[PDB]
């Protein structure tokens, strides 16, 4: 840090080694089912003594009794959410576990939510996705459900053109703010490394842009020798360049959902805060659901 200078003191966004403060990252190695890495912030976000090193069964809760049915791994059933309680005191959290290509098991723990019961705001809005009859109708109506489904002060349908340029298409927002309803951004602004990662890990969330990430311990995947592949993971860090252009708009927090038709990234719901925000799993799903429903119709409507 301070102590080095003289000459030689002087972006792949899956190998972040950290992530956001809202959540707690394990890694477990499958052929022990032990911790093998973990967030910083682990223990001490999970009520535990200790978590490196230590095996699931001997973490206080029922974590590894709730994720056992979902291990067997030809069951092709992974990513999947688990919920489960963990700690001392024991408190009740959604594990959302998947698999990197090597690296093992990772799980990621949000605190638990209540039931959110929106089947009756969805039938309806899946009723708007389907009967659409342009793509200005189905965008006008996605940013407004979107805001009422997740009530983010802004929400907007952010399409790429053929080289990559960004519309700000449709969007919705609180009375009195600034509008980017019809802004052209340059590709440059969502890099094809960031479009590539969003085609796998259909939503992000920043719950505030002014965090500080929380590395993984160790950094190294012991597996691998490698950085550890974090494009599966909600919790991952977002590039330090995107933040900064979030603070430089005075956006505090974000929701991001893609949109992809055809294998390709068409365009992204966009969802900006002007303080922190999170949503739970149960509503990033009812999102994922609506913006695969979007697609279908984006698709038939193209022809
Ligand atoms: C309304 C205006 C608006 C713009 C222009 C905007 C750009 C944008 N950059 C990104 C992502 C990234 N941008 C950049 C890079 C830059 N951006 C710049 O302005 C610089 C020239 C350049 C270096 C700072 C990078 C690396 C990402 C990936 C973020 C990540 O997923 O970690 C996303 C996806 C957000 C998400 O999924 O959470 C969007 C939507 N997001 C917005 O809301
Ligand atoms: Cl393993
Ligand atoms: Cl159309
Ligand atoms: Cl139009
Ligand atoms: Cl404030």
């Amino acid at each position: 840090r301070s102590m080095v200078a003289g000459h030689a003191s002087g972006e792949e966004i899956h190998l972040a080694g950290s992530i956001q403060p809202h959540g707690a990252l394990l890694v477990v190695s499958e052929h022990d089912h032990r911790v093998i890495q973990a967030s910083a912030n682990a223990a001490e976000f999970l009520n535990l003594g200790s978590v490196l090193g230590v095996p699931l069964a001997e973490i206080d809760g029922d974590l590894l009794i709730k994720i056992l049915p979902h291990l067997d791994p030809t069951a092709e059933g992974m990513p999947v959410a688990v919920r489960c309680r963990i700690g001392n005191p024991s408190t009740e959290y959604c594990g959302l576990m998947h698999r990197p290509p090597e690296g093992g098991l990772i799980i990621e723990l949000e605190r638990a939510g209540p039931s959110i019961d929106l089947s009756g705001t969805l039938a309806p809005a899946l009723e708007r996705i389907r009967t659409a009859g342009s793509l200005r109708a189905l965008c006008d109506d996605t940013v407004l459900l979107f805001q009422q489904c997740t009530g983010y002060d802004r929400v907007m349908v952010y399409r790429f053109d053929e080289q990559g340029h960004g519309l700000v298409f449709s969007e919705c927002h609180v009375p009195g703010l600034e509008s980017y309803f019809g802004n052209r951004y340059p590709s440059s602004t969502v890099p094809q490394m960031a479009r590539q990662l969003y085609v796998r890990q259909r939503v992000r969330v920043l719950v505030d842009v002014t965090y500080q990430p929380v590395p993984l311990e160790p950094r190294l995947s012991p597996l691998t020798g490698r950085d550890l592949d974090m494009s599966g993971c909600f919790l991952r860090s977002m590039s330090p360049c995107h933040l900064q252009y979030l603070k430089d708009m005075g956006v505090r927090a974000t929701l991001a959902v893609s949109l992809v038709v055809g294998g390709k990234l068409w365009g992204l719901v966009v969802c900006h805060h002007y303080l922190p925000r999170f949503i739970r799993f149960e509503l990033r799903a009812i999102c994922k659901r609506l913006a695969e429903r979007i697609a279908t119709r984006i698709t038939a409507l193209e022809s």
